[PDB]
């Protein structure tokens, strides 16, 4: 299943996706991706849109 990530950092904004078995594991993948790209902030998830958000 596909899950989305919305990045809202001061130096990086946009969207990516990942294919994971469930949302909980998609979360950790995204959190790593955010971290490897210098985005550190508050995380929320919205199941209706299958979308994670990280905000700096």
């Amino acid at each position: 299943m596909q899950y989305k990530l919305h990045l809202h950092g001061k130096t990086l904004k946009g969207e990516t996706t990942t294919e994971a078995v469930d949302a909980a594991t998609a979360e950790h993948v995204f959190k790593h991706y955010a971290n490897d790209n210098g985005v550190d902030g508050e995380w929320t998830y919205d199941d209706a849109t299958k979308t994670f958000t990280v905000t700096e």
